[PDB]
């Protein structure tokens, strides 16, 4: 190589991919919509398996400090009323595929394994064309840049995929509803003792909430449901008409879930999307282009599936792209897709699976 890789995007997937490339000489870019490194992140924690995302971390000699920031949690599985099963991490364990990490840490660490001025902060890639050699990358109110790959890796709401599929996300039918309380312990003491440092899973009626009681000292929950056939008509500007809506939904419930509800200050509703891997992707393309992460198979958050079959993409890209294996970079990239769609749908029939199973009617964690 004696050319340039520009990564769009800086996420978890992102800056992974940007690691791994770099550290074998590779000089790469990544294109941040975020304004600037001390952005808030919104989500839950992610855990990283040791089958896979763990993987990663270990090649970029991360893996150390994962943990050293990671927090292995408990789970305790709950009726709308109260308790129905604990589980404590056993020490055994406690260092594999459990240590819940928050989403801003898993950046520090990454930004900080890159050198400087990797990312490119304000950048928000709003067009992509294909000169002579060069891709020409256009961002919103900043100076266009050109290399010779673009790793989409930037989402699952990528606008920017069409050199490389015309596959297009999909709503599953299931709806997410995520919000977070600071001070837990003080704004839902009812609901924070529930989850006694432990997170948190109860079902009822084709309603579903998870709670994470103790990301960096915040509760982060989400409430899950099939969409209602009504919509869209709910404001999720409003947080009354939020409120409103999920206190009708969840009037059956325990006083302490209603504290949460009632409680928090501002919610995020997104559909449960998926980008499928139905259709073999482009196999003539002007330059060479791929995506890893949610750009390539954004899956139902129901199976912590996800960022770590996204690593899995970085770990397999890169090698591919660095050991000289290879005698051009098409067929490099056309390999990794491969074995992508493989692990890939394994993950998606996995995730849309266990979509189907917990909206059923009758549905309990145990
Ligand atoms: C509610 C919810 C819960 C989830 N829980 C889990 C989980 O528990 N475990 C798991 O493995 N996965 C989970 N996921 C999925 C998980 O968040 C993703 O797999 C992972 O974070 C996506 O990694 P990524 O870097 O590929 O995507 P992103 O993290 O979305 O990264 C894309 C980056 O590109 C940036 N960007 C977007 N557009 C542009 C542009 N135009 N130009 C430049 N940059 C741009 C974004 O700002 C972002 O920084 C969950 C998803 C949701 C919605
Ligand atoms: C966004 N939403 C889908 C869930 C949610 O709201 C969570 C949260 N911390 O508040 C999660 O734990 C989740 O985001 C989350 O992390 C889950 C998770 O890790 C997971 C894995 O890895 C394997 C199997 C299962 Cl059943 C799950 C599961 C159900 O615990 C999911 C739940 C989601």
């Amino acid at each position: 190589s004696d050319k340039n890789v520009a990564i769009i995007g800086g996420g978890p997937v992102g800056l992974t991919m940007a690691k791994l490339l770099q550290q074998n000489g590779i000089d790469v870019s990544v294109y941040e919509r975020d304004n600037d490194r001390e952005a808030r992140i919104f989500g839950g924690t992610l855990d990283l398996h040791k089958g896979s995302g763990q993987e990663a971390m270990k090649k970029a000699g991360l893996l150390q400090t994962y943990y050293d920031l990671a927090l292995p949690m408990g789970v305790n599985i709950a009726d709308a009323a109260g308790n129905i099963l604990s589980t404590k991490n056993v020490k055994p364990e406690n260092r594999f595929d459990n240590p819940e990490i928050n989403r801003n840490d898993l950046r520090a660490i990454l930004l900080n394994s890159l050198e400087n001025d990797t990312v490119i902060w304000d950048r928000k890639l709003v067009m992509l064309e294909p000169g002579k050699k060069k891709w020409t990358l256009t961002f919103e109110n900043k100076p266009s840049e050109t290399a010779d790959l673009v790793i989409l890796a930037n989402g699952g709401m990528s606008k920017v995929r069409k050199f490389v599929t015309d596959t297009e996300v999909e709503e599953t039918g299931t709806f997410n509803i995520q919000a977070d309380i600071h001070q837990p312990e003080i704004n839902c003491p009812g609901f924070f003792q529930l989850c006694n440092g432990n997170r948190l899973m109860a079902s009822h009626q084709g309603n579903l909430l998870f709670a994470n009681p103790n990301n960096n000292g915040a509760l982060h929950f989400g409430i899950s449901f099939k969409t209602p056939d009504e919509w869209t008509q709910v404001d999720f500007q409003n947080r009354n008409s939020v409120v409103d809506f999920l206190l009708k939904e969840f009037s059956d419930w325990d006083e302490r879930y209603k504290e949460l509800i009632h409680t928090t200050l501002s919610f995020v509703g997104l559909a449960t999307r998926i980008f499928p891997l139905e259709k073999p992707w482009k196999s003539k393309r002007p330059l060479p282009i791929t995506m890893i992460g949610d750009a390539a198979h954004l899956m139902p958050p129901f199976a912590g599936q996800g960022v770590n079959s996204g690593l899995v993409d970085a770990l397999i890209l890169s090698d591919n792209l660095a050991d000289g294996k290879f005698n051009s970079i098409e067929e490099a990239v056309k390999n990794y897709e491969q074995q992508m769609f493989i692990y890939g749908k394994e993950a998606q029939e996995e995730s849309t699976q266990n979509e189907i199973e917990m909206f059923k009617p009758d549905f309990t964690f145990q």
